[PDB]
């Protein structure tokens, strides 16, 4: 059982005593601070609201547990038992908080307000920043979704250039990251963020998350195909790699199948085994059931180029309408080792220079997609901008002398469209002057209830590339 | 609920059809593959065993759920329903798997077997690698614990050099990482791994995990102190930073308290506010209740040194027996911005060069401690090394031509002490020759039961530094 009284940074337990006396409102906001990655995909808050923040989240038992834990943790009694009891008694354990947010899937330039948080009861001034820790973890799905979308932009550009269309784009970057993330929960969140942009995943945890918290019209949001791992090749013994290959493509003769081919010698596997010994089993396959060859070691670009070079001399290559080389439809490649946004760029550029179509290849990305990310990439940050003390509203902010990049926004915030149709965040309550039309934030949480939410299909629509919008 | 049939990489659903016919045994192992970080702390497996693998993990409903999902996910019927139903009927849904592992907390050189996995029923040859995905996630607590321990070695060396002892060492790197990790579950796992080495954390999730899965003699494994955040300073208004400081140190007058001091101008705050206006509230404080000044921006080394220089001129500094400068006991500093293992090293070395004792400072680390880590750091990897097919055991391995670093081990493995007291992994069942003493791997899981468990106290003892032994 999750306990929201135990789901904050320790020192926040002590903050209720530190605010100015007679403070009745604390108002805070989240942004991806301006400091590559010029725009972010807002995704993941809905999960957090539903899983952790909504409904009766305070009980007598949870207050006692927190009391006992913090007594030992601080070696002193500093826990606000009275504040939490108030919430329990007055609101039946529902949080007196109002959260406003940009729609999920929205693509927003850095430095804009993405959501705001304030208490709805003066007694709970301390509650706003108590839940900072939980809410700031939204950085992760935001960052995965953003970085995934940036990779889609690269793939789209090169696919359009070398093929003339975007067919297959949504399956070109496949989530291989399940084993390479830090936990089961992270796997689900991160996989779901990748599926904002793509439809290929092996991280099954993402499907369940999406079904429970977002929903899609389709039965599932993402797909995979049968494929070998090194163990199903190596188990046959070093002298029987060909036997393994033959068994596997025969077992999966009418559906796509990927076979990792670098257990011993990738170049030999491609040229002699696939290219000669088992060639007859490949050229007989359907366009809907290709063999996908998977190299998995060596320099990613050099290895991809060599594999294509080998296959191109053993199989009938065509030249598409753009002048780029294309493997026959029953044969494709996937590079699933060492792929991140940088190496992805290097490989597609290298292929283009060697006149190979991006139609030939798909990418699998694990740690690079889901784990090699931090809060510093987009500078996702939660800050207090407005308080009311003794009935007087004050615009508040930090502004460190040695780092102007850490300056925060002042006052009540709102998000607007400019006359040119761009986004602008108004500070100091200036949204109230109505010179910039209506606030684009929506109330998504209020007093323990989720008041607005988005289907995964809507989120996908919101996150589309301009070139997909055409 | 969690469903183990849905907790694997999708393609593993199809592997049961791909192994050699007549395969009755698949035996696999985990190592932090060799090619910095020469030894690793083995920690975290016990969590995974208890939370995800033990007991009745297969039910009729979970099989049906998996069957339904994979039908749509693959747009095909490829799911091994028969294999999972067998486990349900024969073993009441308990996994016919045996896992042997080195004791948690053990510090083991890279490139050694840390645990092995094998099926205990011939019908479940496919199950060994089904659970690769979930077991490989042990990379994370291993890597957090290892990287945290490596920072402890740095702090230990410089503390010993500048002070002559290791007093306070276990509180010198504090977990600030709760907001900076990817999930609530990750927070708990990562925080608990840091606590293998240290006793300071603000990531409360770690305490609950340790209490539930490991256990300690003491009430809690980790501790914190009251402290301000920027919002409790800035809420007072720009012109009232001094009023904020005064209120907070007075509220917390007889316990340690940290106050973030860089909201507007850290140098002004130290020299004029702490150093003059409120100096009388600081010099009156107890040794057991210092003020801890927290800078939080600018170049970490440059800012620490400037803060110390300012404070050194406003407060009485002593020179300890090693010749290093020491702030009075009622005043300390914590640097909690931009700290990772590299910058930690830069700061303590910079301090030493400027004749400041490491006694003066503690470090807070968030993203650098719990999030800026990947499976590539220690090359944590799970590989099949032994199979039985047609009643014959075969030693198997990968050995990619273009990367010898990815070669895997052959055959049945065991971990042993060398005559010099180091570690060695014996391959090809050679441990059976009994020339190397007893296997250091113990059975920790068998047929759905956890068979050997460690307390957090035991793990801490195993992970101790030499310098404190
Ligand atoms: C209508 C079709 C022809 C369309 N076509 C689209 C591109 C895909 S793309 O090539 C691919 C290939 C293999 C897989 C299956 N998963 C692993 O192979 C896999 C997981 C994994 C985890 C960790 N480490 C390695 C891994 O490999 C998943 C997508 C193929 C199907
Ligand atoms: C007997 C005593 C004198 C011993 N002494 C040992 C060194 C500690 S070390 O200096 C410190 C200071 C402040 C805190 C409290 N936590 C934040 O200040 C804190 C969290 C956090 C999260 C994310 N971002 C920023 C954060 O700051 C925790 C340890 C102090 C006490």
């Amino acid at each position: 059982e999750f306990n929201i009284l135990l789901a904050t940074d320790s020192y926040k337990v002590t903050h209720y005593k530190q605010y100015p006396p007679n403070t009745s409102k604390v108002y805070s906001y989240f942004e991806c601070r301006e400091k590559k990655y010029e725009e972010t995909v807002f995704y993941g808050l809905q999960y957090i609201l539903n899983k952790y923040l909504k409904g009766k989240v305070v009980t007598k038992e949870k207050i006692q547990e927190a009391k006992d834990v913090y007594k030992e943790h601080f070696q002193d009694d500093v826990f606000n038992e009275k504040g939490w009891n108030y919430i329990l008694e007055k609101y039946d354990g529902h949080l007196p908080i109002e959260i406003k947010a940009v729609p999920e899937g929205f693509v927003i330039p850095r430095g804009n307000v993405l959501f705001t948080v304030e208490n709805t009861d003066p007694e709970c001034y301390w509650l706003t920043n108590w839940i900072e820790t939980i809410l700031v973890q939204s950085w992760y799905p935001i960052t995965v979704a953003t970085n995934s979308r940036e990779q889609k932009k690269i793939l789209a550009k090169y696919l359009l250039e070398t093929s003339g269309n975007l067919d297959g784009l949504e399956y070109k970057l496949h989530d291989f990251g399940y084993r390479g993330v830090s936990s089961q929960e992270t796997a689900g969140i991160g996989a779901s963020a990748h599926l904002v942009n793509f439809k290929g995943t092996d991280t099954v945890a993402g499907l369940a998350l999406i079904k429970k918290y977002y929903g899609t019209k389709d039965p599932v949001p993402g797909y995979s195909v049968p494929a070998a791992e090194h163990s199903t090749i190596t188990a046959w013994g070093k002298d029987h790699e060909k036997d393994a290959f033959e068994h596997i493509v025969t077992q999966f003769s009418s559906v796509p199948v990927s076979v990792v081919s670098d257990s011993y010698d990738i170049y030999n596997a491609c040229e002699k085994i696939w290219g000669e010994d088992l060639r007859h089993l490949i050229v007989s396959r359907s366009t809907q059931a290709p063999l996908i060859i998977r190299p998995d070691s060596g320099n990613p670009l050099d290895t991809v180029l060599k594999v294509l070079e080998i296959l191109g001399k053993k199989f009938p290559v065509t030249e598409n309408s753009k002048g780029y080389k294309l493997l026959p439809p029953y044969l494709r490649v996937i590079q699933g080792d060492g792929v991140d946004i940088n190496t992805l760029q290097e490989i597609v550029e290298g292929m283009k220079q060697k006149m190979w179509s991006i139609e030939n290849i798909a990418f699998g990305s694990g740690g690079g997609l889901l784990q090699k990310l931090t809060r510093d990439l987009l500078n996702c940050s939660f800050k207090c901008s407005y308080v009311v003390t003794n009935g007087l509203g004050i615009n508040v902010f930090k502004d460190p002398v040695a780092d102007p990049n850490k300056r925060s926004k002042k006052g009540r915030l709102s998000l607007h469209r400019t006359p040119a149709g761009n986004f602008v965040t108004l500070e100091e309550g200036k949204g109230d002057l109505e010179e910039y039309g209506q606030d684009l934030l929506h109330t998504v949480f209020k007093n323990g209830k989720v008041t607005k939410s988005y289907s995964f299909d809507e989120i996908r629509k919101n996150a589309q590339l301009n070139i997909e919008l055409e």
